[PDB]
């Protein structure tokens, strides 16, 4: 076009800066919302540090200008990513709050880039929903074909149904008309994909190898997460780590439990284990 290069991925990503200060915080999104998960936490952060956030998972693909990443096939591929952003946003050193499966690709990304991350501050992280018959994911195989139900055949049935269940707490909610949105901002096949890829994404394999800094924070009362999920995490990253579960119902309590999740959060981000 006239007003110049036509950047598709830069659209896709649409990285967005607020506050100040000399160490960055960046915010990733877990799958069926985007960054204004993070409206609650944003307004307590930006006196101290730069917030980067970032959309991803699919978020925002009805924007007719969105296209599909061949990279984005992968939680892998969101993990480079998230590199490729860090490079071109000049980031030096970051804390990375990742939220749901966004953990991971911190943690993937840091593997590669240790030096980018001061820490992690994960948020209702696994690193595995399926079961096996040695790890509880949260899921068995029932569970997880139920969970997908009218994905494809009909997308705003299954809003209806699974917006309450992941969130948590009662159907009219802020939080559920909110996640509900967010759903609704993606195409179709590109949730049907992305919720195909996070229910076969298996990273316990990549724990080990993680040697930042971990916050590993959920709630006790989580569908998608297990309480041992976040202990499990905690017993075999390869570096310092640290749990806090909070009394709090839900897969986004950020969004439907700020009074408890922010300050929590804020603990997190701005004190260091020792
Ligand atoms: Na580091
Ligand atoms: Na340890
Ligand atoms: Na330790």
């Amino acid at each position: 076009g006239p007003l110049g290069s036509m950047n598709r991925v830069e659209a896709a990503r649409n990285v967005h800066i607020v506050g100040s200060g000399d160490t960055t915080v960046v915010l990733g999104h877990g799958f069926g919302t985007d960054q204004s998960v993070w409206k609650h936490l944003v307004p307590y952060l930006v006196d101290s540090y730069r917030v980067l956030l970032y959309d991803n998972m699919g978020a925002g693909s009805t924007n007719p200008e969105y296209f599909h990443f061949e990279r984005y096939s992968t939680l892998q591929g969101y993990a480079h990513d998230l590199l490729v952003i860090l490079h071109e946003f000049n980031i030096r050193s970051c804390i990375f709050v990742g939220h749901s499966l966004s953990a991971m690709t911190g943690a993937i990304a840091s593997i590669i880039r240790p030096d980018l991350f001061q820490k992690i501050v994960m948020l209702s992280a696994s690193p595995r929903f399926l079961n096996t018959a040695d790890y509880l994911g949260g899921f068995e195989p029932a569970d997880v074909e139920q969970l997908a139900g009218a994905i494809e055949a009909n997308y705003k049935s299954w809003v209806s149904g699974f917006a309450p269940m992941v969130v948590g707490g009662d159907m009219d909610s802020v939080a559920v008309q909110e996640f509900s949105r967010t759903l609704f901002n993606m195409r179709p096949d590109i949730a049907r994909s992305v919720f195909r890829t996070i229910f076969t994404s298996d990273l316990r394999d990549y724990l080990g190898r993680v040697t930042v800094p971990c916050h590993i924070i959920q709630s006790s009362r989580d569908m998608a997460v297990p309480v041992s999920v976040a202990g499990y995490i905690h017993n075999r990253v390869g570096g310092r780590s640290v749990v806090e579960v909070m009394n709090t119902e839900g897969h986004l309590p950020q969004l439907s439990a700020p009074e408890v999740a922010i300050p929590v959060l804020l603990r997190h981000i701005k004190n260091d284990i020792d």
